């Protein structure tokens, strides 16, 4: 088990056919989780499960440029369960990130930041016990 917040280095950034796997367990009274794929201070892809926005569970995705959040993309399909182990897989494709949770497709997010090979860090934070974070080429 790792300590959160955790930084996974992505040296040489990301590239199509890269598969990033995050394994953990949601804490029993969880409020939020965040993955932040970063290009310096910019957040190319923010993936933000919210467990209690208006007694609603929702996943918010966005990009932060020059410390300004852009237009949100939201997904109400919500595969995370408090207390339960999860696997997030982020597959990099030429035109978007493709996200699956527990082996089921969840969402896609088109690339707004285009220099994939400079998205050189993944920050993992929030209300989880983080077991491992790694990547490979499929
Ligand atoms: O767009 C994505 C961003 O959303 C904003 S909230 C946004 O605020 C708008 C007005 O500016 C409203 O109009 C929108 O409706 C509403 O969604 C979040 O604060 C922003 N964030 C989330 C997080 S971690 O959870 C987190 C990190 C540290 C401590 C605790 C939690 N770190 N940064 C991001 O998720
Ligand atoms: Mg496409
Ligand atoms: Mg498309």
């Amino acid at each position: 088990p790792l300590i959160v917040p955790y930084n996974l280095p992505l040296p040489g950034g990301v590239v199509p056919r890269m598969l990033i796997t995050i394994l953990g367990t949601v804490k029993p009274n969880a409020n939020r989780i965040a993955l932040d794929f970063q290009r310096g201070n910019d957040v190319a892809f923010h993936f933000n499960p919210r467990f209690n926005e208006n007694n609603r569970r929702v996943i918010v995705c966005n990009t932060k440029l020059d410390n300004n959040w852009g237009r949100e993309e939201r997904q109400s399909v919500f595969p995370f369960e408090s207390g339960k182990p999860f696997k997030i897989q982020v597959l990099v494709e030429p035109d978007h990130f493709k996200v699956a949770v527990n082996d089921a497709h969840l969402l896609q997010y088109n690339h707004r930041v285009k220099k994939l090979n400079e998205i050189s860090k993944l920050g993992i934070s929030g209300d989880i016990d983080l077991t491992s974070a790694s990547y490979t080429m499929i």
